């Protein structure tokens, strides 16, 4: 989505951030872009399955200085330091795309989440930033299901029917499982579509908790700001952001 | 809970019931009772592991003319009919112990629960009682946790630790997986005890849904009365029940 | 085999054995028998499923004093001592039907086996008997295949196939998995029978190894002997047995 | 292997092979060599993990024009045809390193075998060459034990034990699973080494079968010849090889 792209860059540039570390390189979608707009991007992910693809584009677009100056290393927020040489601290550390909602709280104690963020944020240098984003589960929870479609991050052209299955654990949301029933265009007889599905689970983080979770990472020395979809967020605000974007100005 | 015993026995007598089909023998607890109580008790359960134990009680007291008659059989509510031929139906069909909750909503809709209940009622000869029962899920779904230890149904002697993990499919409380950890009076070392656990899931049956579900099965001709634990029960009261006992007098 | 029943009863009665412990009750065929013959028998088996099918005949024939004394309890050759108090001892402990072979050597060393044999021999009273047998896994070692329907115990009327997976660890036969492809003559449309299977895995056992392993169970004190099938066996003999039978007269 | 490498190049060379397809690119050891060696390499493996490492080297050496030409890709033999545009056919096609002995016969009939060899063979242009190798399983099988240390391919400086596990189905050698308990020079206390095993499963291919199986995919239209280790191998020859090397001059 144009807006998205716009928002991102404008922020990276509105701070002076040029050196960036992606902690969810995935397919390389956003990193690749950043690599175009002239950024020093070092992207990483823990899943080769995805990384391999990002790595793909590069080799091809290898006949371009921009793409020859791009990194892609595997890593896990659970040891981001051990896997990524922070140096003095990347200008901006970006983790947009509700990537963090993939970290399931295994131990029951949100020990997994603190640690992850701890390492993630650490890589940000003084006067640094962190574009960590998560879906609006506060609502998803209060709704009972997950409203698909409006990907303020991308204008999805494919349609699929979602089936939301939340799982309370001792009264605390422990996970949200989205069951996508994709309706591929043509996969039948006289042209009719085919029905192929896939599902994935995440953690139902709620603004409140994440906000506190995030600061806790920067040891406190930081500037916190949260945008509803892509614009600032004001409690009890007429709107209803699909996404929640938390940006951190590591100050100390 | 001795009390429990008194009330039920009476209802049975006050209504001149003798032949009693127990659609949930479990370990034999109730049947054993009616047994001694002097009732032609034909108890059946769907579990080999459980029945195994009610059977044992029989062999031992096989010497007792009473128990020699008692009859435990395998069977499933989902097919009771074929598995249990009730000549002209029985006098009292009990389903005590929150056993009916175990029946999971596989197909999504409550179709399964239909056949189950549907079949159970059929086991009641016109002018016959039934005592199905379910944990107060209305209140349980608000506390999102299952209070263990006491069950007015009886008083065992096993201290347990529980972990209530509820599930919500598209906002509808689908399942409720309770994880127990029973303390074994002897499993440590120097007298120390053991701690062996297991896990059972149930279907959160709200008083509402069930009363309608149950009567449904009787096609209509019947008398319904739901007592909280075991005393009368009228909506929005001061007392909070842990178990809702549904007593029915099929009349057609 | 009426000839193998005549010998079993002959040997037992011959040595004056009344008390007999079937350490492999199973459905209880072999045990059930001894019972009818006015023999005092306690029957134990490690498998509920099977044991229970015997427990059944007891209730049924419970109307016969004999079965009113017949016993059955779950038990494992590995914890025998604790599951079955031997008291003074049993006159004749039997382990027919290639049951023992079902104990796998998980640990690698016959340790498990020694404990098994050891525990069973501890159920015999000085001047005792033990009828443990084992299929002729010696020839099967040179034929890498086990032919079905050769039981010299009960006429098998269930047509079935079999696939033999002989495992060999470090040149030492370690396992033998027989995948039974039974047929259900009636599982079909116009009478046609259906087809499926169940798995059964046993540890091989060539005469030598077992001939010694077993004596050790009594540790010398014993008059051991092994009939080819049910007749006197002789190494380098003509008739190739198929069921070696070790009879033990604990002497000490 | 000083020897290995030697023979190869020469062979390839003498035949005049330029473009080579490695159907088992693994970590890309032989691919990277031929690359440097000045050969038009197109290598592929069916395993991300493996491949992903060959890819890495290429990215680093990406500078040197050689690796710039290299062509690592994903692909599985079973469908190698619709995975690699045979084009005008390759000059040489290597499948060395006991890689083929990895493809199992889940189907029961070595069908999946004949096909893989077939598709692979299809990547060989007329006057072509095929270098498919495999362990001397004849010996292992006939000896029930797989010898450790004789890796003619590359002198292994490792100290791990080997537990050869041959599996049998209906009298046919279905699988050979070796357990290599490799010893980490340093994993103990006082500078001691540690221990960690790892078992792998290969299909016990015997020369007779293989030799047959190979020319088939060819259709008798070739010139087959198998080396002992790297020298002429004749039946009965006192020397017991370890790696049979089949070379095919697909002459058709
Ligand atoms: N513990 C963790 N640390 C770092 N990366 C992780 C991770 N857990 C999951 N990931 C990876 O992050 C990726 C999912 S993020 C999905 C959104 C995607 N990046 C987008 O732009 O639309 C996967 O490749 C997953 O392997
Ligand atoms: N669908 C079904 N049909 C018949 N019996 C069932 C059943 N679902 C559950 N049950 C039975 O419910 C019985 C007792 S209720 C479960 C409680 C358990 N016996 C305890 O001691 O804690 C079990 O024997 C179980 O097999
Ligand atoms: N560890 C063990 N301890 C006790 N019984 C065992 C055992 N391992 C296997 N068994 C039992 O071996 C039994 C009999 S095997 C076949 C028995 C058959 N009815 C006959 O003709 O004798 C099975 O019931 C199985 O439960
Ligand atoms: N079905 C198949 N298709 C393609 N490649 C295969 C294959 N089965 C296994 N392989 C691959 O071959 C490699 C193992 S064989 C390489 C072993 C070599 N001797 C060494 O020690 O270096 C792995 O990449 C595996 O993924």
């Amino acid at each position: 989505t144009a807006e998205y792209k716009a928002w991102l860059l404008g922020l990276l540039r509105q701070h002076g951030c040029h050196r960036v570390l992606d902690v969810a390189c995935g397919t390389g979608v956003d990193s690749i872009m950043l690599v175009e707009e002239g950024f020093s991007v070092t992207s990483v992910d823990a899943s080769d399955k995805m990384l391999k693809y990002a790595l793909k584009e590069r080799w091809n677009r290898r006949k371009e200085p921009a793409f020859d100056k791009w990194v892609i290393e595997e890593a896990n927020w659970l040891t981001l330091d051990k896997d990524v040489p922070a140096g003095d601290g990347f200008d901006a550390v970006i983790c947009l795309g509700n990537s963090f909602a993939h970290l399931p709280d295994s131990k029951g104690d949100q020990s997994e989440h603190r640690l992850a963020l701890k390492n993630i944020a650490s890589m940000v240098r003084p006067g640094g930033l962190l574009v960590i984003d998560h879906k609006n589960y506060d609502y998803i929870l209060s709704t009972g299901c997950a409203p698909p479609g409006k990907n303020i991050y991308y204008k999805s052209d494919l349609t699929k029917d979602i089936t939301t299955s939340v799982l309370t654990v001792n009264n605390k949301a422990h996970m949200v499982t989205l069951d996508y029933t994709v309706q591929v265009p043509g996969a039948g007889r006289d042209g009719a579509p085919g029905f192929s599905k896939f599902r994935l689970s995440y953690y139902p983080h709620c603004l409140a908790s994440f906000t506190e979770l995030v600061q806790e990472a920067f040891g406190g020395r930081c500037q916190h700001s949260v945008l509803g979809d892509f614009k600032p967020y004001r409690p009890g605000q007429a709107y209803v952001p699909c996404y929640f974007i938390h940006v951190l100005k590591k100050t100390g």
